[PDB]
């Protein structure tokens, strides 16, 4: 004859969440940027002989 | 012979909810930004030996 509880009572848990991020960063250019490709020497020749 | 009651009475509860929320901000933005590429020197040469 006996009868149910409607539900059981739980524990209850606590969560603490840490999340800890750094980032860093460097950049340099310097310097001096020459060509590296120029046009280089021609010749040419013509003729008629008749 | 016996009947049930056409629903139980249950209990009524009552909810209370709070929400707060405080946000904050700075944003500087000072100095001098100067140029970082400019043109540099240049040389050419042109002849006709014929």
């Amino acid at each position: 004859l006996a009868t149910p509880s409607p539900f059981d009572m739980e524990k209850m848990v606590w969560l603490d969440v840490n999340i800890l991020e750094i980032r860093k960063s460097v950049l340099e250019n310097f310097g001096v940027d020459w060509s590296k490709q120029i046009p280089g020497p021609f010749a040419a020749f013509g003729k008629d002989f008749v």
